[PDB]
DNA sequence: ACATCAGTGATCAGTGGTTCCGGAACCACTGATCACT
DNA sequence: TAGTCACATCAGTGATCAGTGGTTCCGGAACCACTGATCACT
């Protein structure tokens, strides 16, 4: 029938034909190393071939995306559904849409200040209406019963000007009455008019006082006015009362909102934008933000009606910065009117659908205004993985990254819960995620690259993951099965009492003003259920005033009183996932310092002695390293018609970014071409003479980064290896032990063997009389580190104070924090 | 293990609270009536709300308000449908059906550089320049100008201007400007009218010049066509601006549209054929049919078919699928520009039935639409093997042979019109059976029926129309001979070329000597015996109006005059004013809280709006004001009310209205409300209306109707009405002629002239005629077989 | 007792954006009037 | 085979306007100045 998925010839990088059938609509698992393949397997290839499937099927635009995107790599695909990719991909970066727009609940905050917001006029605070008719005949109602008036229609209102042929037209209409300058006269025998006199003309147009029924002769000359005077008409106490009909406010007056209409309060609409920001919300906050986000205007002077919940009287800026859970409490209960219950039922429901896939997967601490960039890859991944278990697809296809970062172990355990609802629900799941139980927790699992570079690539296991401990060549699988593992160092490294980095004030949002110290020069690892604070307790305090102190910086000092350390260290440099540079000029070899080492030494090839090639002149930077017509890029680009765009290897620079003049030189045998593309593997293997940069790629290959290549462009290769050959640069740059430092989470997609390595790479940085403080949720961070602190009992409420910062092991012993739990679990 | 679908609630129009659950894995047909909400159900809401689901589970991208609870067991939805296709045909349908790109892998695999390897299925695609031919870089035409276009009156000033950018607002001023700019650059005068100038001075002037010249350079009109596409957002203006770019195919490749040397040496070696060296050049040119053929025999050496073998058994099984799709005769160099909405349905059926995705959704649309009876039939094999594949397949079709094959029916709209919108069957169809009050089963079980009529309106040779000389592609020259006085109908296979015969040949040079059409006459020597007739009609399924403005009553004309006998009150009297104040499109009358719309409509484009009664209205879609009238005891809002059958048992002693009522009533359609929406009407009911219209215009009979095939938008019984209509015409005297796939329609028409020995260019010619039992007696049609096998 | 690789740093020597410019006028489609007869 | 006879209007019929739908369209190089190396020195 359809009950299984098949894939048959993956041939890139490792991958070589690789392939395999799997039981569809159950809970499989791709497993393997850092580099081991799974990455482009699953994500670039597979899905890429699911989602332009089912692109090309249905009228997505022309049907197509990136034309096929990539070739098909796999011999044949078969028992296929519409791929779904749940990834850390990309996200709204937006400076103008905040997450609350993120959330697809900015539209429902608009909805709400729509009708729900004070309905009133700025300038007079009066409800807000439209010009009506209606209203104006009906007004004799108002007026007192038997109270005189005039029917007045003002056709030319102070229009000045001599009109005795107007009147000649009033009476070939036939009315007989007129009023000019607020004098009534009979269209008969009206007066005298000049151009220079003011004439208000409102002519009469019947006899009358408020009488009983006389709706047929009020109507007679009323509608009659609404065109002559073009809608306008009085009543006065001639015996005031005004009938008139004017739109937007009812006094004719300016609206911060024209109407209850939700996108008058969009400032990512020009509806809400700021004349000297347009919704950026900067001019230093543009002089009419202040901090709201909103036009001051639109803020809360027609939308400070907001009853949600109790005492609810918010402007649009009031929600925004109404937490997750602030903002959903408040609309879990609120009364604002049964007309609004009526509309906004839809904005309740999905609201509360979005909320409890939230809490499903134990994201509250968020706020509706807080910084998109506080995405950790991991939070948008729950919000992906919220929207489509909501979404209720039965049989879909999903594939999965790793979203434990940014999570807790078994707060990751219950998300697993959550999709496993969406295995039960018939959904095909392949799965990629570090967290061992997740392994061991699936209908299938696929172990792949027995090697971790382009070595290795194939399944090296494909079975219920039993043939996973049956497998011992998989390295993964011997490292998660227990055949080997990390181990805790026996030493946890003695506290340093004197120097020891200490903030004190530290209340900055969640932060509760407590104090953390911290030793220098020996391990330490932070530890606390994500939504707990070290992230902003670091980054926007710690690190942001040692970094700014110590290297002059303006970065954000944060809610904090002090911070003891500084004089201890020579400085901070903060180091990160990041890449090195998005530029051309910044590329693995150039960008690792080896550029001008690579430069002279071609120079000093013997060829370059007979061509005396400048080190600057073997850079692309120059104009005769490279070819001018790549700019320095080595290749031709081909854009034409209405066509997608082609690359073609630029012949003279050969592909190298270097014209031939330039790759002519043969240093060592070798061009500068081939000094690029061979292998880091082969480069640690090669410069054998030449002692620092044998020794930087040796470092480098240490640190696994043989299977890549110097020649390698930056963007080609991922974060995570941005810093490892960064953490191998720094590694010969004389940290004299003071060079103290802050890291994030690096356990991102990293093999238990790989993950070890770096774990002895840290342990010689600290034996280097140093310290990085490290940002990482695992356990083995832990378990090496030797001092720990934990940011409260748990996140949120639980965060913003302490509960056991000391020793590793007295941490294990606390049972305060789940960390701690774990710990004592295993040493 | 879950494996049905569950659809809760589904309200919309006569449609409402709809639940219901299907087999999933299997096949699904529908039935019931025009307007009666099959169709809403099926795709309106159904794949509307499958398609919600998807763009909220678009993964790609940035990610309406279907009526419905809930729904369960659900898959991703896809749209087959005639109406679901483009006017793109610079994508040849060998490239949309993608089997361009798998015989371009085959010959990367056949690498046979010939005498004067270098084989990658990118060198073969013409799509981009890799292999494309240089000069037409794989475009099927060059794109020229046509000075006869760009300048249609030579005699007008040259500033005067010609071109449309020259004409409107202040941009035509702007333009105007750089033209005389580029006169004063150039050297030819600004003022001197085409006529007046040299024709190199008008070359010049289609041309531009270079430099920048107030400031603005322009280089003729070449590329600002080009660019205006790009500048303009709706589509309707890029279409305007694309319509007049001369199509004058390249010669070097002469339409073969790939380097012709390179396809004549880089792979010369492909012997695909009788062994023949098969050019890419003529693998292009090659139809579906022959280029099939050719590629199921074919010897490269041993390596080149090791290494291709898989990818000519996915040929094979790809145009097996289109062959049971039936557009094997239909040939690959063939563009979108002249597709037909069947003719698009296969093409996406045969494409997403070669895509093989198992587990997914599909409704589906009449496959008929200008298909034969036994290529529909092959065709719902092809659907059941689809299915086979795990796919459902909800589907509507009217068409008895998709009926009763399906292993689930739903029958909807008991009644068509507003009263009904339910669900009248659903399940294995012997419930259908079962199911007495399905109009659909009704017609299955001879409840009701059609067939030839009692006596066939006799033929006089003498009132005849011929065709002679009509030779347009497909066509021969054939002469054809038409009865006229009576009721014939043109006939034969899918694709068969009738069609164009009609479009280009007949009905052009019929409407350009009688209607005082300008159209293009195709190629036919001559046309004779419009001296018996005076103004032929082309009707079809296109809808009456696409604005709710119009209504039932403005169409019919009945408006003006229901409005003067409201104005006949003496309330009317006294009040003074016009038939026209009656009007709910008066300026005086419309409530202006809603124009007279009756409710009160505010949106935005994410979500559809809702209606709101107006304290005006109350759904009155009129003023109190005006309502106070009751002309014989009935409101403005209460005559625009009650519907047409109602409003005909109204307006007795009345004349002109009684006649229109008359005419709705003998429709039989007459359910929809008077104020209906022309938008909220289906294309066969606003075909209803037509044919209505134009049964009140006394012709005599001297007029000639020519009809597309209607099937679509008629249930059976509309199909009968509409017999019944057609009869009294052909009664009242007039010839109709039908393009038409029903077999009961045809041997209705008292006379058949069947076109085509077979189909796409092998018709081109009448293989049969005469009453419809005298063409079933000539095989030479197979309608006409059909014809034979019944009566 | 150097080391040719070290070691970064503000300016200076290449990059880095951003755009105005708000609309009615004008013209094509069909309705209704508007005769008109 | 002949001059006077005198008791308006449905319904075309479309012109023609005269409203509605939509048009549409340009100039981009400048302007504001901002931003990653390279010797320099240590
Ligand atoms: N931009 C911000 N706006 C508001 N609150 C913030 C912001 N950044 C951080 N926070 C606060 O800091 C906390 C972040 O916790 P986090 O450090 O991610 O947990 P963990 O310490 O487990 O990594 C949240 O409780 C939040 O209230
Ligand atoms: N101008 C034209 N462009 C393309 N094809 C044409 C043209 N004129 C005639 N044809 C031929 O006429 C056929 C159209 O078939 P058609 O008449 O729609 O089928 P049927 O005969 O069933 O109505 C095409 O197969 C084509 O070979
Ligand atoms: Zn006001
Ligand atoms: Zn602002
Ligand atoms: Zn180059
Ligand atoms: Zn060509
Ligand atoms: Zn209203």
């Amino acid at each position: 029938m359809a009950d299984r998925l098949i894939v048959k010839g993956a041939r890139e990088h490792n991958l070589r034909s690789v392939d395999l059938d799997l039981p569809r609509d159950a809970l499989i698992v791709f497993t393997g190393l850092s580099g081991s393949g799974k990455s482009s397997l699953a994500f670039d290839t597979i899905f890429a071939e699911g989602q332009r499937r089912y692109v090309e099927s249905l009228s997505a635009y022309a049907r197509q995306f990136l034309g096929q995107m990539d070739k098909p790599d796999v011999d044949f695909i078969e028992g296929l559904s519409p791929a779904v990719s749940i990834d850390q991909k990309s996200t709204n970066r937006n400076p103008r849409s905040t997450v609350g727009t993120i959330t697809e609940v900015y539209d429902y905050l608009r909805l709400l200040y729509a009708r729900a917001g004070t309905p009133h006029c700025p300038t007079c605070g009066e409800r807000v209406a439209r010009q009506t008719p209606q209203q104006i005949v009906d007004q004799v109602l108002a007026m007192p019963e038997g109270t005189r008036f005039l029917v007045l229609a003002p056709v030319v209102r102070t229009r000045k000007g001599e009109f005795a042929d107007l009147f000649d037209k009033l009476n070939a209409q036939g009315y007989s009455r007129v009023r000019v300058d607020g004098v009534v006269h009979p269209l008969t025998d009206p007066p005298k008019l000049k151009k220079q006199e003011k004439h208000d003309i409102e002519v009469v147009v019947d006899r009358l006082t408020v009488k009983a029924a006389a709706k047929r002769r009020l109507t007679d000359s009323v509608e009659t006015a609404l065109n002559l005077a073009d809608g306008i008409v009085v009543l006065e106490f001639v015996d005031e009362q005004r009938f008139s009909e004017k739109l937007a406010c009812p006094n004719g007056h300016a609206l911060a909102v024209d109407d209850l209409e939700p996108r008058s309060f969009s400032f990512n609409s020009p509806y809400g934008a700021c004349p000297e920001c347009s919704g950026l919300g900067i001019r230093v906050p543009c002089p009419v933000c202040a901090g709201t986000r909103l036009k001051p205007e639109i803020l809360a002077v027609t939308l400070a009606g907001e009853s949600k919940g109790e005492h609810g009287a918010k402007s649009i800026a009031e929600v925004c910065e109404l937490s997750i859970a602030d903002c959903a409490d408040f609309l879990n209960a609120l009364t604002l009117g049964p007309r609004e219950q009526a509309i906004a039922g839809q904005v309740l429901k999905e609201i509360r659908s979005r909320l409890g896939f939230l809490l499903d997967v134990g994201l509250e601490y968020l706020s509706l205004s807080r910084a998109a960039a506080t995405l950790s890859g991991g939070e948008a991944q729950r919000i992906r993985l919220a929207t489509q278990i909501g979404s209720g697809l039965v049989g879909v296809l999903y594939v999965l990254d790793e979203p434990s970062i940014g999570l807790h172990q078994r707060d990751n355990r219950r998300l697993i819960e959550t999709l496993t609802r969406l295995r039960d629900l018939g959904n095909t799941l392949i799965v990629v995620e570090h967290d061992e139980d997740t392994i061991e927790h699936a209908d299938w699992i696929v172990d792949i690259g027995p090697g971790a570079g382009e070595h290795g690539g194939r399944i090296v296991h494909s079975g219920p993951y039993d043939e996973l401990l049956r497998n011992k060549d998989s390295i993964t699988g011997a490292y998660l099965s227990g055949r080997e593992s990390i181990e805790i160092p026996a030493i946890r490294r003695s506290v340093d009492p004197r120097r020891q980095l200490t903030v004190v004030g530290a209340r900055e949002h969640n932060l509760r003003g407590i104090d953390v110290s911290f030793p220098l020069g020996v391990l330490t690892s932070v530890t606390g259920v994500s939504g707990s604070g070290k992230s902003t307790l670091v980054n926007d305090i710690l690190a942001a005033v040692l970094a700014n102190r110590l290297n002059g910086a303006r970065q954000v000092p944060g809610r904090h009183t002090r911070v003891t350390g500084l004089d201890y260290l020579d400085k901070l440099v903060r180091v990160d996932q990041s890449p090195i540079g998005r530029t051309p000029r910044s590329n693995p070899a150039t960008y690792t310092g080896v550029f001008d080492k690579i430069r002279t030494l071609f120079a000093a090839t013997t060829e370059a002695k007979v061509r005396g090639y400048q080190p600057g002149r073997f850079s692309f930077n120059v104009k005769g390293g490279r070819c001018e017509a790549c700019t320095g890029d080595g290749t031709i680009k081909i854009e034409m018609n209405f066509l997608p765009d082609v690359y073609v290897p630029c012949e003279v620079c050969q592909g190298a970014r270097y014209n031939r003049e330039t790759l002519e030189v043969h240093y060592k045998g070798k061009t500068v071409s081939e000094v690029l593309d061979m292998s880091i593997e082969e480069a640690a293997e090669f410069f054998e003479p030449i002692a620092g940069v044998h020794r930087y790629l040796r470092t480098l290959v240490d640190v696994g980064l043989g299977y890549v290549r110097l020649g390698q462009p930056a963007p080609t290769l991922s974060g995570g290896e941005a810093q490892r050959v960064k953490l191998a640069s720094e590694l010969q740059k004389r940290s004299t032990g003071r060079t103290v430092y802050i890291l994030d989470e690096p356990t991102t997609g990293l093999h238990f063997d790989d993950i070890r390595k770096l774990l002895n790479v840290i342990n010689g940085l600290v034996d280097k009389g140093n310290t990085v403080i490290v940002i990482e949720h695992n356990l083995d961070v832990i378990k090496t580190s030797d001092w720990i602190i934990d940011l409260g009992p748990e996140g949120g409420a639980g965060g913003g104070t302490v509960v056991a910062q000391g020793t590793p092991e007295d941490v294990a012993a606390v049972p305060a924090s789940y960390t701690g739990k774990f710990l004592a679990e295993v040493v």
